[PDB]
């Protein structure tokens, strides 16, 4: 973005110009999202029908 | 229904996983619905005409 100067004759020698100042926006990685489950071999053998569903 | 852990590296070693817990809905039988009639053979012969109406 720039500003301007308002002068009767338009000589700017006694003054200061626009600088050029960069800026930036940073994207980052977040935390993981994790759903975890565990079950005993016994449970799968006798309890676990339809585990898919 | 499940829930989730939030880790910076994905390291879940020391924590609580989901538990599997099963519910069920049940339904039963009610009473009968019964309508019952009777009538004499003589009534059928000389009286009940349009029985199906």
């Amino acid at each position: 973005q720039f500003s301007s100067l308002r002068t009767p004759t338009g000589d700017i020698s006694g003054q200061n110009k626009n600088n050029l100042i960069s800026g930036k926006a940073t994207g980052r990685v977040g935390n993981y999202i994790t759903v975890a489950v565990e079950y005993q071999q016994l449970e799968e053998a006798i309890k676990l029908n339809q585990l898919e569903e």
